[PDB]
């Protein structure tokens, strides 16, 4: 087994790559804790944030995951993808029905316009659910994981929403069509600010990232195995 | 089998490395019962305890697991980190709902600035849930192993919470959003206070002690072997 | 199988070198059936007796396990830990809550002195909890061995209580704090007050006697074996 030792020396090497062709401040996760929060009934809930615009050469903060409201910091001449990750638990308050569309409205700063819409249909908890003792010997026996890996509602929408720095102001809407529900929004919910490279497979490189790595680490190989044979 | 007699010289010199290293003042664990505990409806239950700092060289003591209210010590001029161990029993009083949101903030000692914030879906014990006997055969016969296995809520925020000695006071506040639930705290919870060193790898090895020492000790077996070459 | 005749002179030496290292009146278990049992409401129920302080050179008694009140016996100017092993049935009255918070407080004798506050969760049995006839196959016929295995609440604390001869009365609250119920106390559970020994082996050797037996049975074989070899 000698590929134990050099595949190190590959992974170092298309780490490089990967940041030389992608820099650390080409993506920014921003977790709706760090958004304002706007409750309503005719609405839902509002997830609006204001934007920081930085010029050149500023060297781009991340977002600290901390639950304070952060402005969002984005490049001044530059047009960022936004990838919303979106987890939570819906949880039937009245009416228990159990299946219900969640609307998902994203809007900019001639007051608001809109320049997102979509449904997602998600499974609502009721009070008559019960939790058999069969999944909880396959699901894993916390209650947590049980409900995690069942009830948990995940929307991820990618590569379909286009924001501007000029603008100042982002919102995010979230409502229940049908009834009134309890949405308890999972911690690591929040939006990936993507920048839009127009080399093409950059983009779909930074979407990608986990695949990407493990895709690079297997294409390299045939470098590594070129040497040998000379 | 010759890999036994000397095995003890190894994690022996390992661990006066480790002490070498991160001395043993580097990480105090505070338990949520040495706090003071403040009950209200509107915030829920808040666990402040103010701070002393003493001088360098004054050998930093530890905190007594004794369920008393006891002054935080921390050095003076250094930056703690913050790991908030939480395990608890959520048990539904009202409503019987069974998946509930728990919010978690951190304030410091213009009153009281906030540092961290965050959510935690919890599952909270409902008067309708029964325990079904295949649970007891494979989660352990005893009630109280099903419901630490099954129904525990540990919460875990490691490296996201910053603090100075230079503060008097910090607070923890614990509430539920949807309804008022009776939050049973495992006397194991508590805040871990790390020093925040400059050197990285240190930092890393405070927090993953348990394995720190499994990678140590599988790491000097080849300086254990390279004798044995020559 | 010449070991089953040298084993004996084994443990016949290691017994009385167990004995001279740690003599027998150097630990005491006082079950708490010798002490005065004080019920109330705000305080749940208060277990507290009377110390008594004999000079040097007195032989100090052990406490006869007869349910009475007895007073306990501790060596004049010697510092004593304390080992609280709590057994317990819990069972709810009212509200049928299965899962509840055990406080226990001690006291020592300006009127008294907490040394020492915790928290167990335990579990409660109600009205509508039934026993299946799986469990009755699997945890023994008997219902009380069921029980036993099943719903006993068994709360160890030890090495965490250091209580002085000089004081006169140690009292121990047991309350719970979410609902009142009946605590049927084990008869077993009691409290063993161990001699602070500086030489930190002994005093470890006195929490573990059964493991320790064992430890020094299996350590002088090789003593047992060296003549072999000469």
């Amino acid at each position: 087994i000698q590929l134990l030792i050099i595949l190190p020396l590959s992974i170092l090497i298309y780490h490089d790559f990967y940041l030389r062709l992608l820099p650390a401040d080409s993506s920014n996760v921003v977790p709706l804790n760090t958004f304002n929060i706007l409750n309503g009934v005719q609405f839902g809930t509002k997830f609006f944030q204001s934007i920081k615009s930085i010029p050149v050469g500023t060297d781009l903060p991340q977002t600290i995951d901390n639950g304070l409201s952060q402005l969002i910091p984005m490049r001044d001449n530059m047009e960022y993808k936004l990838d919303l990750n979106l987890q939570l638990y819906c949880q039937s308050k009245t009416d228990h029905l159990n299946l219900d569309n969640l609307l998902i409205d994203v809007y900019r700063g001639s007051k608001d316009e809109k320049i997102f819409h979509t449904s997602r249909p998600i499974v609502c908890l009721a009070l008559t659910d019960s939790m058999s003792p069969q999944e909880i010997e396959q699901l894993g026996p916390s209650r947590l994981d049980v409900y995690d890996e069942e009830w948990l509602n995940t929307i991820r929408i990618e590569d379909k929403i286009s924001l501007e720095s000029s603008y100042e102001t982002i919102s995010v809407f979230l409502k229940t069509e049908i009834a009134q529900r309890n949405l308890i929004i999972h911690p690591e919910s929040g939006i990936k600010f993507r920048m839009n490279f127009e080399q093409g497979l950059r983009n779909l490189m930074l979407r990608k990232r986990f695949l990407s790595y493990i895709i690079g680490i297997s294409i390299f190989h045939c470098i590594i195995c070129v040497l040998f044979f000379i």
